[PDB]
DNA sequence: AGCGTCCA
DNA sequence: GGTAGACCTGGACGC
DNA sequence: GTCTACC
């Protein structure tokens, strides 16, 4: 199919968000274990499905450059402004991110030699449906696995987009496509393990049980609290893989998730020992006391620190 | 050499 | 509620 | 990382 694009080659389908490196630095967000859709097709350049279509985006020192390829046999043009708008809300870039690094590193010397080094680690916003799927397969598994059940399971059950070169985007898969008896086995020859049993499972929950593709506005709407704990009665989602979801398509920026990674920056950079438990190792309710531990310090935007930490642990 | 354990 | 251990997969890598 | 079983 038709090559991804790069802005140098091809500029006139291009155009540029304004956003310095200080707010964004694609290549410490994109591969991090928050969206596993995003793939560096050329150098500096990440090509992925937002909202529907696909994109590549890459960047300059003060400005985020995009570009989308619509695949309805329309003529090649520079994304409108409407258009740019989905990744504006994609990338939450209305929260500065400067500012919280300020804090963060304010009550946290720790954080703040960190971020020195990892400058422009900021959340996504993502669909719901697509963040509850990819970290219900996260869970006991390693980001590069993860990323191919992901694309695996777009392959077989999302629709097709357009190829790009040698590459066939899918959109994410539905609800409906996820929920029909056969899909476990499926998802079993796809490589999932244990978690394709979660995945149809979960996504059946959702239509039988709980209402249907609302209930995920509703949980965006309700507190964290009560998100948290709805969420959790679906297959394959605990407590982490709830946080997980809260914080990145929820909108709860002091959800925590503590996977390994955290518990381990918990023990060896901050030598934190749980203190309502006598045991210390990871339990439900050491695993609880940590995530209260880091909103403790560092505030309202907890879950957001914890993803500048957790993109840097990755990298060491 | 590559099996088998560790680990995400 | 606390505790322990099993669990799909496959890369890293010690022996 | 979550589930299941047992105390
Ligand atoms: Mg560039
Ligand atoms: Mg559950």
């Amino acid at each position: 199919g038709p090559g991804h694009r790069t802005l140098a080659s091809t500029p006139a389908l291009w155009a540029s968000i304004p956003c310095p490196r200080s707010e964004l630095r694609l290549d410490l967000v994109l591969p991090s274990g928050q969206s596993f859709r995003w793939r560096e097709q050329s150098p500096a350049h990440w090509s992925g499905v937002l909202a529907d279509q696909v994109w590549t985006l890459t960047q300059t020192e003060e400005q985020l450059h995009c570009t989308v390829y619509r695949g309805d046999k329309s003529q090649a043009s520079r994304p409108t402004p409407d258009e740019l708008e989905a990744v504006r809300k994609y990338f939450q870039l209305d929260v500065t991110l400067a500012q919280l690094y300020h804090h963060w590193g304010s009550v946290d010397s720790h954080f703040q030699e960190v971020a020195q080094k990892f400058q422009g680690v900021r959340l996504l916003r993502q669909d719901p449906i697509e963040c509850l799927f990819s970290f219900i397969c996260s869970s006991n598994n390693n980001i590069a696995r993860i990323t191919g059940m992901v694309e695996r399971l777009c392959q077989a059950f999302g629709p097709r987009l357009i190829q790009l070169d040698d590459v066939t985007y899918h959109g994410f898969p539905s609800l409906q496509a996820l929920a029909g008896p056969e899909v476990e086995a499926h998802l079993r020859k796809l490589g999932l393990g244990y978690r394709a049993r979660y995945v149809s499972a979960s996504a059946r929950a959702i239509l039988e049980e709980q209402g249907g593709l609302a209930w995920l506005q509703q949980l965006r709407e309700s507190s964290y609290e009560e998100a948290h704990k709805a969420l959790c009665i679906l297959p394959g989602v605990g407590t982490h893989v709830a946080d997980c979801i809260c914080l990145m398509a929820l909108d709860k920026p002091q959800a925590v998730p503590v996977d390994v990674h955290m518990w381990h920056i918990a023990q060896r950079d901050y030598s934190w020992h749980p203190t309502t438990s006598q045991a210390k190792g990871p339990s439900p309710q050491t695993n609880k006391e940590l995530g209260n531990f880091f909103r403790s310090l560092w505030g309202p935007y907890a879950g957001w620190a914890q993803a500048v930490l957790f993109s840097a642990d990755l990298r060491q």
